[PDB]
């Protein structure tokens, strides 16, 4: 896998960021994580939604550089969104949310699962530490 540069346009929710990639504005869906959402009447503004959203937001907005890392499988989902691991100053935002108990690891679709074990290890630790969602 390899990381490529991108530029923040706008943070949208815990699990989506809009980025300028290869000169095109694009919505990215954070791979392998489910964040409580601020979006969708089919739920609404769920519990920890604003928290997961502020975290991702802060993290990408305060970064010196953003990089995207596509996995081995399909790179977009049925809504036209990029499917990636997003890094802020070298830190993976998807792991960070999971490490803080602000996301659970999603149902996984091979072959897009290269960091699954890494993330499951962080989720186990957040649950042990009974953080946020695991409170």
């Amino acid at each position: 896998l390899h990381k490529e540069p991108a530029t923040l346009i706008k943070a949208i929710d815990g699990d989506c960021v809009k980025l300028m990639y290869k000169g095109q504005p694009m919505t990215f869906r954070l791979l392998l994580v489910d964040t409580p959402e601020t979006k969708h009447p089919k739920k609404g503004v769920e519990k920890y939604g604003p928290e997961a959203s502020a975290f991702t937001k802060k993290m990408v907005e305060n970064a010196k550089k953003i990089e995207v890392e596509f996995d081995k499988g399909q790179r977009t989902d049925k809504y036209g969104r990029g499917l990636a691991y997003i890094y802020a100053d070298g830190k993976m935002v998807n792991e960070a949310l999971v490490r803080q108990g602000l996301a659970k690891v999603a149902y996984v679709y091979k072959p897009n699962n290269t960091h699954e074990q890494h993330l499951r290890k962080s989720e186990a630790q957040a649950k042990k530490e009974k953080l946020n969602i695991w409170s």
